[PDB]
DNA sequence: TATAACTTCGTATAGC
DNA sequence: ATATGCTATACGAAGTTAT
DNA sequence: TATAACTTCGTATAGC
DNA sequence: ATATGCTATACGAAGTTAT
DNA sequence: TATAACTTCGTATAGC
DNA sequence: ATATGCTATACGAAGTTAT
C-alpha cells in the first residue's frame, strides 16, 4: 500500500539505522497491519491496544507461527518507538495476548522448525555422485557444498567471498578470511574442491572477483567482481542436490523437505556435537559466542551419543 | 481447611489447566494462608499485600527455605492471577519482602540442598553385594537401580515404564522408550540385570504390564498393567539400599542422609563431568535442554578434574 | 570532598553491608557527582534524573566507557535505593539514556577490553629466563607465575594464601586450601618451584606466614603472618616479568600493554578452551559456576581449533 | 523461440 | 521452563538474459 | 494376628 | 552474580493387604 | 643519601 | 543479540622503608 508505502517511501531520517532486511519487514507488516485496518475501519496510526490485540489474534486465527505474530508485533513497536509513542507492547491487553498466543500455540505442540540437516554422510554420498562429474555447475555446487558444510557460514557470507579472501596455511589447506573478522579453515579434502571450481572458471582471474559466479546453461562461467549469487540461488543448489538422490519433494508445501540455505550449518552442528566435541570448539566452528544460543541451534541432535553405555562399559 | 477445601472442591473451570501435582500445593498454600488469616484475623481473599508480606515473614520465621516460601506466593498469585485481581507480587510490598528474604537467607549461608548421589562406585559396590542374590526383591531392586543410574530417568519416569516400551538396540543391548518422546540406551550389563528381573518376575507375559511391580514378603511378585509402583516405593529402594551398606540414618530429620529418588540422576551427572564428557552429551544422558538448568544440576561435582594439571605435565 | 567525604564519614548504619572496594567506588562516585552539580549549579541529592542523565552523557562525552558509567550510575541508585527514594535509573530519562549511550558506544565499535594474556608458551619462555636463577626475587616471582597460571586465581586470593594452606596431594603435588572453600592442585613442576621459593625465603618458619612476602634490594625476604604482598605488587611482577621479554611499554598509555593481575587466569583459560577441554572441567579449573559467565570470559579465544577440519579428515 | 539458470520480490519464520 | 529486538533464511512465483 | 511391603497423604523444597 | 512460573521429588506417617 | 621494592590511593573499568 | 547489582582488577603516581 502506497499510502503506507508511498508514505514509507518518506521517513526514518536515517536509513543506515536499520538494516535493510529490516526495513522490508517493516513494510510488509505496515502493508498488513494497514490492510487490516482498512478492511475492519480500525485507526493504523497511532495504534490502539485492543486493535493491535484483535490484529495478533487475526494472525494467530490464519494459522501463523509465533515467531511471525512477535514479528508483526515488533515492527508496530517500532515504528511507534520512533515517533516517541508508548509500545502497543506497553499496554496490557497486548502483553495478556503474546502470553495467551505462546501459551496455546505451544500447548498446541507448536514449536520453531529447522532446516533439514545436510550433514557428514550426505556429503560423503553427495561428493560421491558428483566427484567425478566434468560437469562445470557439478564442479561448483560440490565446492559451493563442501565450503558450507566445513565452515558453516551461513549463504549471505558465502555469496559474498571474494578470492583474494583466501589465503593458505598449514599444510596447503585454504583459510578464508570473513570480515566484520575471522579467518575460516578448510580441510585439505574440501580445499581440493575449491582449488578444482577455481581453475575451471577462472574467478582467480580477478582477485576482487567473488568465488562463486552464475554458470549459463551453455556452461559458461561468468566471474565478476561486482556481482554475487543471490543467497535465492545457493538455495537452489542445496535444493538441487537433494532433488538428485531424493527426487521431487512431497507436494504438502511444508517447509524443509528438501535441503535448504541452513541445512549445512544445522548438520555440522549436529555432528560436532554427535562427536563429543567441547561447547567452546563447536562455538568457534560457527562463529557462536553466547552458549545458550548455539545449545538451541543444536536442540536436534540426531544420533544417540551413549555417554553413560560408554562409562559403564568404561569406554568399552 | 474446607471453606477453602469444599470451595476448592469447587472452581477453576478447567481442571487440565494445572498438573494435579501442581493442585496438591495449591490447596496445600491456601490451607496454610487461610488458617494464618484466620488466627490473625486478616482477610483470605482477596489477599491484601501487606498481609502477603507479613505471611511470607511468618514462613521465614519459621524456618522455611527460600524455595519454600516463593512456592506459597507462587500459588498466592495464582489463585489471584485467574480471577483477574493483581497478583500479590505486583506490590512493592510485596517485591521488597522477597527481595530481602533472599538476601538475608542467602547471607545466611542457606543454598538449595541436592539428593544424596549415588555414583558409578556406589553402583559397583551394590552390585558386588545384590548381583548374586536369589531374592527377587533384590533381583528387582538391582535392576531399578541400574536402570536409575544408567538412564538419569526420574522415578516418575521409572515407574510408568511398561515392557513394550523395551526394543533391542546394538549388540542386544535394551533400549527404552520414554514417550513425551525419546529413547534410553542401557548398557550390556545392565541390560543383563534387567533380563534377569523381567525372567524371575513373569512381567513379560503381558507386554502392556509395567516394568516395575510390588513383590509381597512371600516373594510373590505382581505383575500389573494398570497398578505401578508409587515413586514412594523408587523412593524406598534407594533408602532400603543405603540402609544395607551404612545401617540407619542419623535421626537429625535432615534431608538426604540416605539415597533418595533423586540420587542416581545426581550421581551419573557428576561421573560424567568427571570423566570430561562434553556439556551436548551429557545433556543428551539426562534430557536437558538449557545449558543453564544442566549446570545448576551439576553444581557440586565431587572429585577433582585437574584440568590445568593435565595441561601442565601435557596429558602426562 | 569532605560535604560528600565528611559525610560519608558519616552514614550507612551497618559498615559490613557493603564490601570496603564497593565503599571506595561509591565514595568516588559521589565526589565526582558533587563536583559536576557543584560546577553546574545542580541539586546534589537527591538527584534529578534529568540532571542525572546529564550527568551520564557528561561521563560518556568525556570518553569514559560503557562499564564505568554503568558505575557511576549504580552508586547513585544505591546511595538513593538506601534511604528508600525512587533510584535515579527508575526515572525514564535515566533509562533511555543508559540504552542511547549503550547502542551508540557499541556501534562506535566500543568492546570490553581483556588483560593480555600470558599463557603456556608464556610460561614455558619466562620458566626457560628464570628457572636458574639464584636471585630471591626470581625465584619467588616463578612460583607465583606458576600458581597463578596452574590455579586461575585472582591475584587477591594468592595474595591471601598462607603456608599453613598448603597440603599434599597424588604424587606429592601440593594442593592448595581456598576458603570461602576449595582445594587447588599444583603439577608436579609447579610444585618444585614453589617448594624452592618456600625453601629459600623460610615462609615456612611459622605456617601462618604468608606464602608470598616481600623481597627487599638486598635481597632478604620478610615473610609475615601479618601483612600481604599488595595486590599492586602482584600486578608490578606481572608487568616486571613482561619487560623482561619484552622491553619497556609504549607510551600510549592504554590499558593492558604488558602482563597484569589477571593474564594467567585469561591465559589459561584461553589454553583449556583451545586443548578441547570440556566446559564442567574448564569451570572447575577456575570457580565458575555459570556457563553464561565463563563463555564471556573466554571470549577471546586466540589459537584456530579446526574442529571441523578435523572430523572431515577423521581426527586425520 | 524455448529454456536453463538465474534475479527480484513478498510473506513467513528461524537465529543471533 | 521463560521475553523482546534486530537481521537472517525459506520459498513460490514472476521477471530477466543469453542461449 | 503380626508383619512386610507396600499405598496415600500433606507439608517441604528441588528442578525444569 | 540475578527473578518468577509450573511440576517434580522428600519423607514421616498413617492406611492397606496378603500373608 | 639514593634507591629498590614496595604500600596506599583515586579514578577507570572488567568480571562474578 | 539483551539489563542491573556488587566486587574485583588496572595503573599512574605519590608515599614509605631499609638500604
Amino acid at each position: 500500500s502506497d499510502e503506507v508505502r508511498k508514505n514509507l517511501m518518506d521517513m526514518f531520517r536515517d536509513r543506515q539505522a536499520f538494516s535493510e532486511h529490516t526495513w522490508k519487514m517493516l513494510l510488509s507488516v505496515c502493508r498488513s497491519w494497514a490492510a487490516w485496518c482498512k478492511l475492519n475501519n480500525r485507526k493504523w496510526f497511532p495504534a490502539e491496544p485492543e486493535d493491535v490485540r484483535d490484529y495478533l489474534l487475526y494472525l494467530q486465527a490464519r494459522g501463523l507461527a509465533v515467531k511471525t505474530i512477535q514479528q508483526h508485533l515488533g515492527q508496530l513497536n517500532m515504528l511507534h518507538r520512533r515517533s516517541g509513542l508508548p509500545r502497543p507492547s506497553d499496554s496490557n491487553a497486548v502483553s495478556l495476548v503474546m502470553r495467551r498466543i505462546r501459551k496455546e500455540n505451544v500447548d498446541a505442540g507448536e514449536r520453531a522448525k529447522q532446516a533439514l540437516a545436510f550433514e557428514r554422510t550426505d556429503f560423503d554420498q553427495v561428493r560421491s555422485l558428483m566427484e567425478n562429474s566434468d560437469r562445470c555447475q557439478d564442479i561448483r555446487n560440490l565446492a559451493f557444498l563442501g565450503i558450507a558444510y566445513n565452515t558453516l557460514l551461513r549463504i549471505a557470507e558465502i555469496a559474498r567471498i571474494r578470492v583474494k579472501d583466501i589465503s593458505r596455511t598449514d599444510g596447503g589447506r585454504m583459510l578464508i578470511h570473513i570480515g566484520r573478522g575471522v579467518e575460516k579453515a578448510l580441510s585439505l579434502g574440501v580445499t581440493k574442491l575449491v582449488e578444482r571450481w577455481i581453475s575451471v572458471s577462472g574467478v582467480a582471474d580477478d582477485p576482487n572477483n567473488y568465488l562463486f559466479c552464475r554458470v549459463r546453461k551453455n556452461g559458461v562461467a561468468a566471474p565478476s567482481a561486482t556481482s554475487q549469487l543471490s543467497t535465492r540461488a545457493l538455495e537452489g543448489i542445496f535444493e538441487a542436490t537433494h532433488r538428485l538422490i531424493y527426487g521431487a519433494k512431497d507436494d504438502s508445501g511444508q517447509r524443509y523437505l528438501a535441503w535448504s540455505g541452513h541445512s549445512a550449518r544445522v548438520g555440522a552442528a549436529r555432528d560436532m556435537a554427535r562427536a563429543g566435541v567441547s561447547i567452546p570448539e563447536i562455538m568457534q566452528a560457527g562463529g557462536w559466542t553466547n552458549v545458550n544460543i548455539v545449545m538451541n541451534f543444536i536442540r536436534n541432535l540426531d544420533s544417540e551419543t551413549g555417554a553413560m553405555v560408554r562409562l559403564l562399559e568404561d569406554g568399552d
